[PDB]
């Protein structure tokens, strides 16, 4: 429920909001990055000292990658409130999605990496600590990926179908999951007919992840491998060419996570934005699902925003889970 200051470019502001509310952040103020950094805040020192003074904010978020020395001076002109620059954001929307050990010590891992530089730039003891707690999270991840090949495919089952909600940040994923669920987190079971449906708010697909995270990224994604179905959620307002990229981007990381042989219901998403490029649109994304992998449930064109059509997914999602009933 915090709230948070947004600090980002004209370029990837519905993007860092989506992120944001992703990680639990109440946006009450963006502001657009200055071109050139502050040397010592990287942002501008009166629209940080607006934030040093506004209690109405809990956290200051940068869009961007700060080096050791900004989270330092950021830090010390900032006593009490926290700042998350883009690595640190991203992580802790990992960590509200991460349900396995493995992700989880993925991510804990990362933040160490990332803090231990900055606590290095300036403390021997914190040092020492760090590096041991590094090696054990590795030694522990090591032996979890022996344990992993020296074991067989066990998956457990589940009493109710779970359906995974995937696709890239600001497609529209969380907006489905809540009008599908009635809600305004993560994972809830809804009624479709007299058959009951557990629902999962997935990780996204996240553009530009920083090389730092993307192991703790594909860990915490892979989770979603453990579903009986996915529905995979698409943003309709891109031109075809960009509506190409998502769609073969998808499908590429769905394949990279070892997402295979499991039915997949695609939704065109964000159609009350008409621009009058519906049917093309709809035809394109369905000709190249088909092309790109099997078994494709089907494809739908949808309005999470507006709910218009809610009837038929609901129809879609309970044949579907009839069908995985059994
Ligand atoms: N017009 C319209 N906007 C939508 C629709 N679904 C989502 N949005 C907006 O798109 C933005 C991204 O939504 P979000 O659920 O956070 O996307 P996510 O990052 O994939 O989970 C939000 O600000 C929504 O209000 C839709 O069906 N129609
Ligand atoms: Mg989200």
């Amino acid at each position: 429920m915090k709230t948070a200051a947004l600090f980002v470019s004209k370029e990837f502001e519905e993007e860092a909001i989506a992120l944001v509310e992703g990680a639990n952040y109440k946006v009450t103020s963006i502001y657009k990055l200055p071109k050139s950094p502050n040397v010592k805040f990287y942002i501008q020192y009166d629209k940080l000292q607006q934030i040093k003074n506004d209690e109405e904010i809990s956290t200051l978020i940068i869009f961007e990658q700060l080096k050791p020395r900004h989270f330092i001076n950021i830090r010390r002109e900032l006593k009490g409130k926290e700042v998350l620059d883009k690595i640190l954001l991203l992580l802790e929307i990992f960590a509200l999605h991460a349900g396995s050990k493995e992700a989880k010590m993925q991510i804990e891992l990362a933040r160490l990496k990332y803090e231990l530089p900055i606590i290095k730039e300036t403390v021997e003891s914190t040092i020492k600590f760090y590096k041991r707690r590094i090696n054990k999270l590795m030694k522990e991840l090591e032996s979890i990926k022996i344990f992993k090949e020296k074991s067989i495919e066990s998956n457990k089952r589940n009493n109710i179908p779970s359906i995974g909600i995937v696709g890239y940040t600001n497609s529209g994923k969380t907006s489905l999951f809540n009008s599908l669920t009635g809600l305004t987190p993560k994972r809830y079971a809804i009624p479709i007919n007299n058959r009951k449906i557990m629902l999962v708010d997935t990780v996204g697909f996240i553009r530009g992840i920083p090389p730092q995270i993307v192991d703790a990224f594909f860990v915490t994604l892979s989770e979603a491998k453990y579903s009986d179905a996915l529905i995979l959620v698409i943003d309709s307002t891109f031109s075809e060419n960009l509506l190409i990229e998502t769609l073969q981007s998808s499908f590429e990381i769905l394949r990279e996570i070892g997402v295979s042989g499991k039915p997949i219901l695609v939704t065109l998403n964000k159609i009350d934005k008409i621009n009058g490029d519906l049917y093309k649109k709809l035809d394109l994304v369905e000709k190249l699902s088909k092309e790109l992998y099997s078994p494709i449930f089907d494809v739908i064109p949808i309005s999470a925003l507006k709910r218009t059509n809610l009837e038929l997914l609901r129809d879609k999602i309970y044949q579907l889970a009839t069908q995985l009933s059994l």
